[PDB]
């Protein structure tokens, strides 16, 4: 839970040592209240104008279906997503300044942003691993936007189950909080049921080597003969 600061200072004095020791790192006050609020306004606008999906099918008469986390993929260049793009550029700055110091990984790319909205209907996200099968993602980066979140009332804690340790790491989805954690089986995790609207923005960073050999395993095409 570091206190945010120049991307370099954050990276060098906190993110790198913490990731190498624990594999889970939390930075509070990452962008500040004004920018964080602008991001919140953008995400809420996406929600209000219908850009999210209807939500993960949780319970399947279709009228009674229960849906959970809603998502939209954001590049950061869309009209009205400018400050999300600024967040993504800031995440990228941090990771660049971590180059070669995050384990033995060499990060050379990332996904688009996955913006998630838990609608507050008691749904969460079941325990899972982000990259269980070697798809190239080495670091999960999540930015939370929920002002005055109170988990005692609203739920929505991200619980991580660090491998080989008999303990939970419970992360409240607090406003302006940035979370990094290794994407692989070291960090299974779940979202506890959320009883208020809960937003988060996720990017995953690729390790060059794992991603290069995933491409071979994945095999999307192909050159014609
Ligand atoms: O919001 C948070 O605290 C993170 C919750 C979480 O793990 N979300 C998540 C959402 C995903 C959506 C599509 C594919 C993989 C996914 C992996 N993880
Ligand atoms: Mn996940």
């Amino acid at each position: 839970n570091g206190q945010t600061l120049p991307a370099l200072k954050l990276a060098l004095e906190y993110i790198v040592p913490c990731m190498n020791k624990h594999g889970i790192c939390v930075v509070d006050d990452f962008l500040g209240k004004e920018t964080g609020q602008q991001i919140g306004d953008e995400v809420r606008a996406l929600h209000d104008t219908g850009k999210f999906t209807d939500g993960q099918l949780v319970s399947q008469d279709s009228s009674k279906d229960i849906r959970g986390d809603k998502i939209t993929w954001i590049e950061g260049k869309e009209p009205g997503c400018e400050t999300i793009g600024l967040l993504m550029s800031s995440m990228d700055d941090l990771i660049r300044h971590c180059n070669g110091k995050l384990g033995s990984y060499k990060i050379n790319g990332r996904t688009k942003a996955m913006v998630a909205c838990y609608p507050g209907n008691g749904t969460g996200y079941v325990r899972h691993v982000d990259n269980p099968n070697g798809d190239g993602r080495c670091v999960t980066c999540i930015y939370y936007l929920n002002k005055d979140w109170d988990a005692k009332v609203s739920g929505g804690i991200l619980r991580i189950f660090p491998e080989g340790k008999a303990q939970f790491a419970d992360i409240e989805p607090k406003f302006d909080r940035l979370l990094f954690f290794w994407s692989d089986r070291r960090n299974p995790h779940e979202v506890q049921p959320a009883y208020a609207t809960r937003y988060a923005i996720t990017v995953w960073y690729f390790d060059a080597d794992e991603r290069a050999r995933a491409k071979v395993k994945y095999l999307t095409g192909r050159v014609e003969l």
